[PDB]
């Protein structure tokens, strides 16, 4: 029938291959191949944003689905639902090798001497945005004392950041081989990774920051009924089961009431909105 391609962030994908099958076992979704691209979000986002074929678009953050909204790509009433365009999310936690053998609870644990912290690169990243606002947020108390919050990234990057990956995945790869003691990163790719064999876990310190994963179809598709019958399927229960099930914290109260007893909440989950919005955030960047 029907082809459509989803361009999507670095590591999403676990979720991504659950939820296709059960859309092309679904009315609307039989006969319609959905085609992925997986990579660094901010990459993807300017390949679609400069020619990339794209008929939906899921990234790490905000901001690169606001780069296309800015290149007339994604139409701008792709946030304007009472979902806001994010269909599920994660949260901040620390990748750690098995037995986490260097007793690494919370952010002053990354401060310890010789430590290596592996976080991907900002330029090309979303998860090194997610993986640097969780400390300026738990350090600074949500922007209150705004000067502690990037004094600790201050010494968190430049003494325990050597290795700068492209992606999330990239950089869950080169931790898999052996690079650095801690890997800043999602709860869903911690999740995935764990499952995959690795001799890996996770502890999410008590401060971390909400992950929220936009996804939006792309206004220049010829396939906007195919595109739009794709994004709506996944805030169905059943999707959004499927997510929870994946290890991606569903944005369904009732799902996500369902599956609370394996996504925690934390002492203190900082949101953006704690932070003035991307808005107040995006031209504040790190760097």
């Amino acid at each position: 029938h029907t082809s459509i391609t989803l361009v999507a962030y670095a590591v999403p994908e676990p979720g991504w291959s659950a939820v296709i099958p059960a859309f092309n076992a679904s009315e609307q979704g039989r006969g319609v191949q959905v085609i992925t691209s997986y990579g660094a979000s901010a990459d993807q986002s300017r390949g679609v944003a400069d020619g990339k074929p794209a008929d939906l678009v899921n990234f790490s953050v905000e901001p690169d689905i606001a780069r296309l909204v800015k290149a007339g790509k994604v139409d701008k009433d792709w946030d304007a639902d009472a979902t806001k365009g994010i269909p599920f999310g994660s949260v901040v936690t620390f990748v750690v090798r098995a037995g986490n053998p260097k007793n690494i609870r919370d952010w002053d644990d990354l401060l310890r001497p010789g430590i290596e912290v592996i976080t991907p690169s900002p330029l090309s990243s979303g998860s090194a945005k997610w993986n640097l606002l969780a400390p300026y947020a738990a350090k600074s108390d949500g922007g209150r004392n705004n000067q502690a919050g990037i004094d600790f990234v201050n010494t968190l990057v430049n003494e325990h950041v050597k290795l700068r990956p492209g992606s999330g995945r990239e950089a869950t790869d080169v931790f898999v081989q052996g690079s650095g003691d801690v890997l800043i990163s999602y709860e869903n790719e911690a999740i995935a990774t764990e499952r995959a064999g690795k001799p890996v876990q996770h502890v999410t310190p008590p401060q971390t920051f909400k992950i929220e994963n936009p996804l939006a179809v792309v206004a220049t598709s010829t396939h906007l009924g195919a595109a739009t019958a794709f994004r709506n399927f996944q805030y169905t229960v059943q999707a959004q089961k499927l997510w929870a099930q994946a290890g991606f914290r569903p944005v369904d109260p009732a799902v996500a009431a369902d599956f609370a007893d394996l996504f925690p909440v934390p002492a203190k989950l900082w949101t953006i909105a704690d932070l003035g919005g991307w808005g107040s955030v995006d031209p504040q960047l790190f760097d």
